[PDB]
């Protein structure tokens, strides 16, 4: 019928980002993942690139997003922390800003 929609501000900063690889955040002890690596793409792995457009570029953006820009936030009381990936998707909000808008928008890199 009607669903609770509610958001908490709770403090989360991963403590090594990879990016290029994989990331972890740092959730009451609870090591929640971000995107890991998808399946391999015989028509797309360039080594240019990486993954998106240049690879450790995007990933040298963020990485300092997590390391040094160590304000992010969990801006989601929903309840539920696996279903839609397995625990792959968490909302990131470094700086009260979202980080995948920043630069990961542009196509990762660009």
């Amino acid at each position: 019928a009607t669903s609770t929609k509610k958001l908490h501000k709770e403090p989360a900063t991963l403590i090594k980002a990879i990016d290029g690889d994989t990331v972890k955040l740092m959730y009451k002890g609870q090591p929640m993942t971000f995107r890991l690596l998808l399946v391999d793409t015989p028509e797309t792995k360039h080594p240019k690139k990486g993954v998106e457009k240049y690879g450790p570029e995007a990933s040298a953006f963020t990485k300092k997003m997590v390391e040094n820009a160590k304000k992010i936030e969990v801006e989601f009381d929903k309840g539920q922390r696996t279903d839609k990936y397995g625990r792959g998707l968490a909302y990131i909000y470094a700086d009260g800003k979202m980080v995948n808008e920043a630069l990961v928008r542009q196509g990762l890199a660009k």
